[PDB]
């Protein structure tokens, strides 16, 4: 006899496991137990993922019910969960996701400055560097920094919260209150203190004393920051740790894109579709008795949405292992989501990487791993795919 399959299936953020394939041909939705012992239902088919993430009634919301089925521990208060509902009902959506883009005047030239400063700092060093530490996540940070109108200076220790703040556990995570509770009173303070104008909590601070917002709470206007510094800085410096691997494996597409250039966005949009940077399904829970494929989901259970079952599906994206810059459908993709969920980060976080990339293939054309690439450590029980170093030389 063998138990219920669990999930995750690999921590491996280079490679997609060969059963993911097989699942998503025999089983696309089917029965899996995660790490809390919970039983959920794990979708990888492009269809069936579209179909959950554009259903509302497999909800966000309700995964945070007390006594539901859970993927992993929160790490956050539940109320985060519904953080996008919480900004739209205080009237802050649009405003929220204007601060977000990357079409600020001097963003992109301080993203790739910045960017440059690195690489330049890492050549003078000489080989090996890591471009996990000292390259895509120090790029993130500034990038966050920036969007935020935060000091430079503080984004390191907002930083070192990540490594627990997004871990994907079993229980909860003492150390992750106590570094939330200080990163909360951090952007408190940020929002009282005059010198902050700019970016995303400079804007922030003006509407919390426009008559407009008088009753929306102190604790959310801090939430807001500390969220999107955070899912930001992950999501940005994770995807594009995982993407220079994806490239570096790659010379002929790194050659191509050193030459022309103008075909990283394409490139770009790709490393994005084969990206392993979600450590889990996206969760839901249903809210009514739902058909998905062979399945009648019943009110209550939870749903985890593979989002590379979808995004290497062969029905939808033929010959999903190769990296193709002439797709007729290459935005199809959902490593940004899909549906009322969508990331609202997007278009950054194409920006981020884009930007990245460029700067990378300039100074250091002849990148290549510095150590076999079974030698990565690919972080555990994380709710992102990320090698803890990532030797090169150039
Ligand atoms: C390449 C970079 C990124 C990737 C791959 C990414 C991926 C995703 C995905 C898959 C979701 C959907 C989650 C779900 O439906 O359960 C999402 C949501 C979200 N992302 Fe991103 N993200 C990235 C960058 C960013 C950035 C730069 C920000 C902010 C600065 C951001 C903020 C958010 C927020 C706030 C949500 C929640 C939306 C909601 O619950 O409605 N993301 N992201
Ligand atoms: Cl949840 C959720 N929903 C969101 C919607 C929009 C932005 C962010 C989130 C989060 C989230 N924030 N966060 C965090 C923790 C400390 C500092 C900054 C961010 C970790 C998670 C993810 N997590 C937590 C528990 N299980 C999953």
């Amino acid at each position: 006899a063998t138990v219920l399959l669990e999930v995750p299936f690999s921590a491996r953020g280079d490679r997609i496991p060969d059963a993911v394939a097989e699942l998503r041909t025999r089983e696309p939705i089917r029965k899996v137990r995660t790490i809390t012992g919970a039983e959920a239902w794990l979708v990888s088919s492009y269809a069936l993922c579209t179909q959950v993430l554009e259903d509302r009634r497999f909800s966000m919301k309700e995964t945070a019910a007390a006594g539901a089925p859970r993927l992993n521990a929160l790490t956050v208060p539940p109320e985060v969960v519904n953080n996008m509902g919480n900004i739209a009902d205080a009237g802050l959506r649009k405003a929220v996701m204007k601060a977000i883009t990357p079409k600020a005047p001097g963003l992109e030239q301080f993203l790739r400055d910045t960017a440059n400063s690195l690489l330049d700092n890492l050549i003078t060093e000489g080989a090996p560097a890591d471009l996990r530490n000292d390259f895509a996540d120090p790029l993130a940070t500034a990038l966050h920094c920036k969007v935020l109108g935060i000091p430079q200076e503080d984004g390191p220790k907002l930083f070192r919260s990540l490594s627990i703040a997004f871990m994907s556990s079993a229980d909860p995570i003492p150390a992750a209150k106590i570094n939330w509770d200080r990163d909360i009173e951090y952007m408190a303070g940020i929002l009282e203190n005059p010198n902050i104008t700019t970016g995303l909590m400079g804007e922030l601070s003006r509407l919390r004393k426009d008559p407009a917002y008088s009753h929306v709470s102190d604790e959310l206007f801090a939430t807001i920051g500390v969220t999107f510094f955070g899912a930001g800085v992950i999501s940005t410096g994770s995807f594009l740790t995982t993407a220079l691997i994806s490239l570096i494996q790659r010379p002929q597409l790194r050659n191509l894109l050193h030459e022309k250039p103008e075909l990283i966005p394409a490139g770009v949009e790709e490393l994005l579709r084969i990206n392993l940077s979600f450590a889990d399904g996206l969760p839901r829970l249903a809210t009514a008795d739902i058909q998905v494929g062979d399945v009648l989901v019943r009110k209550g259970e939870l749903v985890l949405v593979l989002l590379e079952g979808a995004n290497f599906d062969p029905e939808h994206f033929p010959n999903p292992g190769s990296i193709e810059l002439d797709r007729p459908n290459p935005t199809s993709h959902l490593a940004f989501g899909r549906g009322q969920h969508f990331c609202p980060g997007s278009a950054l976080g194409r920006r981020h990487a884009q930007i990245g990339i460029e700067a990378l293939l300039k100074k250091m054309p002849g990148v290549d791993l510095a150590v076999p690439i079974d030698q990565l450590v690919w972080r555990t029980r994380f709710q992102r795919r990320i090698p803890e170093r990532l030797p090169v030389l150039w």
